[PDB]
């Protein structure tokens, strides 16, 4: 069907949105604490601490893969890299001290890419 052709154009232009995002949001990791996936092999017992890992390569793979129907399910994957990194390490850690200023920064970025997903429908 056509009406099959219609839902995909529309989010293919979704996943074009959230690629600009996520560039503009990972940018705001300049040193690459959130770039990959925790190491298991470095940190063995990560998964006692973290039941879902989250990090920008794995939800870049799901972006190439269309895997994101809304914003709010990406929002949700962002979400998770920064509650982790806050819960996983102390407070006068470089790496909190980074999951806040992420999180700070990329809520900027958030609310402008929340009002052109309405816009645009």
């Amino acid at each position: 069907s056509m009406e099959q052709v219609a839902m995909e154009l529309r989010l293919t232009e979704l996943t074009r949105l959230l690629r600009s995002v996520l560039d503009q949001l990972q940018d705001k990791d300049p040193a690459r604490i959130f770039a990959q996936p925790v190491s298991l092999k470095e940190v063995p017992d990560y998964l006692d601490h973290i039941k879902h890992p989250m990090d920008f390569a794995t939800m870049r793979k799901r972006l190439e893969a269309q895997g994101y129907k809304n914003l709010h399910e990406f929002e949700e994957d962002f979400d998770l890299i920064i509650d982790n990194c806050m819960k996983y390490n102390a407070r006068d850690t470089v790496f909190y001290r980074a999951a806040v200023r992420l999180r700070d920064q990329g809520g900027v970025v958030l609310r402008q890419a929340r009002r052109e997903v309405d816009s645009i429908g």
